[PDB]
């Protein structure tokens, strides 16, 4: 259907938390556009480059990794906006309490995770997945090393802590701001879990749009959404629990230059292929 704009998103989180974001979301577009939005969710960050790629999705939340993946698939599409902390983005590990290991403070203590049971998040998470890797690797730590000679990928941030949290897994990476929101609002979840390391900062998640919106919505359609969606104002009581959702003030411009690094990074490790 070419007159509704689809809305998507990387699967990095429980679906109920991403129904509720990406569904407010949708409806205060419709407002300010006056056309029809509607959220469609996907199984798996795969799964939402391909809609993007196959037309099926308009407008996508994409990860750092998932989105250079989406654009190089899809060209001439339109990096829109981003949050504040995606310019300055950062990981965490954490570990199971049963462990009695202590956190680190330097990148080469990730040593300390050599023979355990590890998960990262979905394959082609950038923070649950490309970002730790490249710093254990930095320290000396291969995916080889770990319990098994592999590693888990959990699928999402919310699932990554389950794991560990349950004994699962012995230790784990994902996006810092998700491990924050569950440590305040789902303090059941992580009962069993200490952070372990902070990483480095790292560029992270952006809104895409399809280059095509102007033959279906009209001349200056693509601008208009731009605009509506960098003029979300935190003082507006419905912009605010939309805004809140996404864990940020605003939204910023981004352009695709940024992401230079996190494709050299992908490329490095093979990842830039789905
Ligand atoms: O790509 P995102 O899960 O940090």
């Amino acid at each position: 259907n070419p007159k509704v704009l689809k809305v998507g998103a990387i699967p990095d989180q429980n679906q109920d938390v991403l129904d509720k974001r990406f569904n407010l979301f949708s409806k205060e577009l419709s407002k300010q556009l006056d056309v029809e939005v509607k959220y469609i969710p996907v199984i798996n960050y795969i799964a939402a480059v391909t809609g993007f790629r196959t037309k099926d999705l308009d407008l996508v939340w994409f990860g750092g990794l998932s989105g250079v993946q989406a654009r190089l698939q899809t060209p001439n599409s339109i990096v829109i906006a981003q949050r504040d902390i995606d310019k300055e983005f950062k990981s965490v590990f954490v570990v199971n309490k049963n462990l009695e290991l202590n956190s680190i403070s330097n990148i080469k203590g990730l040593k300390k995770l050599k023979n355990l049971r590890f998960t990262f998040g979905s394959e082609n998470s950038t923070s649950g997945r490309l970002m730790p890797e490249y710093f254990l690797n930095q320290a000396g730590v291969e995916i080889k090393h770990f319990k098994g000679k592999k590693a888990g990928f959990s699928g999402s941030h919310d699932a990554t802590i389950a794991l560990v949290n349950s004994g699962a897994f012995d230790a784990g990476a994902l996006n810092k701001q998700v491990w924050e929101n569950n440590l305040k609002n789902n303090p059941k979840r992580t009962s069993n879990l200490e952070l372990f390391w902070i990483t480095p900062e790292y560029v992270d998640y952006h809104w895409v749009a399809q280059g095509d919106l102007e033959n279906r919505f009209g001349e200056g359609f693509t601008k208009e959404l731009k605009s509506v969606i960098l003029n979300l104002d935190i003082k507006q009581k419905s912009h605010k629990q939309i805004l809140d959702m996404f864990n940020a003030k605003r939204f910023i411009k981004a352009e695709s230059k940024q992401y230079k690094n996190i494709e050299e990074i992908g490329r490095k490790l093979n990842k830039i292929r789905l």
